């Protein structure tokens, strides 16, 4: 299989229910693109085409859960193989509401790669126990992905501000302006993540 | 004691700690035994101390997200089975997924090839990709009561030719009201197949 | 294949030339005893196995050459996951002529899983030209034979740079303190120690 | 000049940048493309900057220690098919690895269970093996001349049913005179093994 074949390759696999197979082609492009590649290049584009193919009624809910399921546990593998290393956490989640989670945990991975201890605490947290949390641990940071808008919609003006010493908001559903009315500092990147710590 | 040492790693955002004391679980009593003794009570113990208010939504969650991560990795090693899969999922509107992991578990370990959804699945979708998959069996788990009780009468018949409830949330009223076979215990639910 | 069993069909697979299913039981032993457990539980028993093997007569250079290269791709493999943070480095590597390399690379994988900027160099580097200017917070050395330590002179590691740190099967306190290193006994207690 | 970028990294000791230039060059020339354009212009240069002393041994090590992961990495990315092996490692004395690698993965991508062993085998050991395991053949890589002028005439011919001979080391003259078939060209490795010897 070539490169550029292995996101038809992986989805073509999960939608035939050959997990064993899926996690071969995953691999294949874990070593051609590296790890952050192969979320950008792989796990990314399925996970846009199944959206989009669910959206015009050509697959049901149900592939699509099988192949973000399939997806999410590729990047847990990822995200424990990378080091976590001692000292004042990051905590990283998704708005209340918020149940993509994909984004948060890419954020916690680009953070772990570079030696940031960011610690995933799964999505959808409410925001006075994420506070708390974050008070109690010192954490450095917050970082929060919306996939979404409607949920940071949700929110009322400066919600995020004092969560943690640093707050961060990013992902599709999140903007500058957004941002700046809840009191988050807006990351486009995850690149750009790290650097700002 | 294990299970009292890995909360308290976890609640100090110890991930390095939380591994070993779980790692250490999985070596001595092995993979079904980890799940007894150690991750089953440890979920059970963060619900009552959230309950009692000792600890807040964000502690509940690093725990449950790291040994969600410990079941996948124990799915993992289970392998997957050849052959028409078994889907495993939750209700719609029922957000508690590790019953499900463990049940697909328990199935993988006796070679049933358990294909785990992740939770909260509509029916007609579920059922599309039953036929899709030639599925032989769809099983599903239930921790609270309230997602059955918002489906209709025989919502689950057909499914599949063999469709499985259990969990805290059923019982054996509403399996027969959904049109699905109660579950008791997972040692129920294998042998039911083989 | 049970755990205990895994380090027996590893060897066995590397010996019949089936790469294949020795990555497989590899991988296996990676999901149930963890990144570091692995290298403790399974790498480190086939490669002592190896060379005892070797010692006995049983097994030609040929077979260790084949084991030994395939484990050392796993570990690379392992070490390439974990993450590489900013910052002054550690060099790590081997005194002169010290062939042996999986033990320097045991202890970069340590370090950076510990969030430390470990620089593996491979084996066997001139102890002038490890000058390596780069701001190198520490230099880590991994011996496995004595006789490479006994060949310096007294005092030889003192200044690679700001730390210097000596462990393996061929290092000693004593042997340290005469070239001027810090002795580490445990990888674990390398990461801490800077 | 993607060849320039990695070096200067890998120097800085920017591993991270280095890892991602040669992504890049992965993604445009593809796998034997990068070793072709990348790999191979990066390692020569090392080792010519290293005579004029421009370079220090611990920045080639740092380099080739490098390179050296992202080959072992292309050689799983090739795959390892079921059958006879190929046995691929470098004679008594050769502790330059990276041509026996390339050999292999050549090997590889043609479909050819190219085992690789690492470098510096024994000879009667290595026949032991490639007997034992029913090697169709065995592939050395000389980069040096010296270790292949230490051994006897014929020393190569019977290691197994064929051995090929190659590497910077190696030429026709001194293959004969050893008893292995000489090949220049990596790419044609495939074929030669794959037809009769002749
Ligand atoms: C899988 C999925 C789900 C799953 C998620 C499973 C889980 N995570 O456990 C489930 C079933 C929960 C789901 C539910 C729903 N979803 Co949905 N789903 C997706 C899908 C297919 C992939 C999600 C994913 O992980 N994508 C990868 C994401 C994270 O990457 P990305 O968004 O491109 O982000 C990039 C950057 O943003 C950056 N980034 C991300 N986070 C952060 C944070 C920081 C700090 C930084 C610096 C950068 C950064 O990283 C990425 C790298 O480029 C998408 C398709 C899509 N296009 O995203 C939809 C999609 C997001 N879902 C959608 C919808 C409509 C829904 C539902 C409303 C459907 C419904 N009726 O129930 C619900 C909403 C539930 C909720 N309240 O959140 C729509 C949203 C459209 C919109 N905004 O209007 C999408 C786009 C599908 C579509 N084409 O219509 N969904
Ligand atoms: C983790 C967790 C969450 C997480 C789950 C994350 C995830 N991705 O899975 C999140 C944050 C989403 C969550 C949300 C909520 N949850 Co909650 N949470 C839990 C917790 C702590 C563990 C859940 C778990 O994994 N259980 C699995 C094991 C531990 O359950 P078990 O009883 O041992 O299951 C056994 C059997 O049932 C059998 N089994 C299970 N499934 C099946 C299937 C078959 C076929 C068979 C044969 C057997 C079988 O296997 C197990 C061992 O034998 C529990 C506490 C608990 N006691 O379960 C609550 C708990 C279930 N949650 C509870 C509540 C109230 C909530 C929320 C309403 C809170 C809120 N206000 O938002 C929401 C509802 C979300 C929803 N719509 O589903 C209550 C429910 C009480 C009730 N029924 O009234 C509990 C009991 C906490 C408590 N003590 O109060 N929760
Ligand atoms: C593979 C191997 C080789 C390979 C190495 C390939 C490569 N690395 O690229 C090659 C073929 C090159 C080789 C060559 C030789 N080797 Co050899 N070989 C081994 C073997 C089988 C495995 C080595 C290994 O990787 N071990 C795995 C590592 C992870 O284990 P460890 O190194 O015990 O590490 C542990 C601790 O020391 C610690 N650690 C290690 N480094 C550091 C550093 C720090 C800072 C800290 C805190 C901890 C630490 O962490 C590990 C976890 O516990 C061993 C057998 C054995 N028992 O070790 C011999 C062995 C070491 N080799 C041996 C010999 C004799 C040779 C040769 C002389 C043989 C020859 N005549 O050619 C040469 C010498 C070459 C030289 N160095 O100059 C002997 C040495 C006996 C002795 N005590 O003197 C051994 C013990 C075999 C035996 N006889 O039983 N060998
Ligand atoms: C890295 C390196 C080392 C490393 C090896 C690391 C490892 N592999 O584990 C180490 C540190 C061990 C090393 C040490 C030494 N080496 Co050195 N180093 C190199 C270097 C830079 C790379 C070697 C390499 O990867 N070659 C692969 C590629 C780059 O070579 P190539 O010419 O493109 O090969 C092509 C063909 O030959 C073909 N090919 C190769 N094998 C085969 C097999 C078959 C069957 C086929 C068909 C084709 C084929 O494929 C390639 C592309 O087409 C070379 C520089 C060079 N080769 O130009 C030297 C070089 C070979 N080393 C050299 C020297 C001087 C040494 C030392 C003697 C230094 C010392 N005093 O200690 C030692 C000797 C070690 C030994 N006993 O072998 C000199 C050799 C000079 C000479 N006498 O010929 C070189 C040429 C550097 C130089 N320019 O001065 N070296
Ligand atoms: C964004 C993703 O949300 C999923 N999706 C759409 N509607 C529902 C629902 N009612 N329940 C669960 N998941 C749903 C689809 O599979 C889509 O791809
Ligand atoms: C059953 C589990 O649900 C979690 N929980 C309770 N309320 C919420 C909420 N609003 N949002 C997310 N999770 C919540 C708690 O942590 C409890 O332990
Ligand atoms: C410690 C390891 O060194 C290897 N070893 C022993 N003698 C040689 C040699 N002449 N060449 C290469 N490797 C050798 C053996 O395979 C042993 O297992
Ligand atoms: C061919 C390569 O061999 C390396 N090289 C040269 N001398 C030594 C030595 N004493 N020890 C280790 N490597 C050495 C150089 O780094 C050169 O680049
Ligand atoms: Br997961
Ligand atoms: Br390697
Ligand atoms: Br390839």
């Amino acid at each position: 299989v070539r490169p550029e074949d292995l996101g038809t390759g992986l989805l073509e696999a999960l939608l035939r229910g050959d997990l064993a197979g899926a996690e071969a082609l995953f691999r294949r492009g874990l070593r051609f693109w590296g790890p952050e590649g192969v979320l950008e290049h792989l796990l990314l584009p399925v996970l846009r085409e199944v959206g989009e193919a669910w959206h015009r009624g050509e697959i049901g809910v149900a592939e699509e859960h099988l192949a973000s399921t399939f997806l999410r546990a590729r990047l847990q593998e990822l995200l424990d193989l990378a080091g976590f290393p001692p000292g004042p956490p990051v905590l990283v989640t998704t708005p209340p509401g918020e149940r993509h989670e994909i984004g948060a945990m890419l954020a916690a991975y680009h953070l772990r790669r570079k030696g940031v201890p960011a610690l995933y605490l799964g999505p959808d947290t409410p925001l006075p126990d994420l506070r708390a949390l974050a008070r109690r641990l010192g954490a450095g940071a917050v970082v929060l992905s919306a996939v979404l808008s409607e949920p940071l919609r949700a929110l009322p003006d400066g919600a995020l501000k004092d969560l943690a010493p640093r707050v961060f908001l990013g992902g599709q559903g999140a903007g500058p302006e957004e941002a700046r009315r809840l009191g988050a500092e807006y990351m486009e990147d995850l690149k750009g993540l790290a650097e700002a710590l």
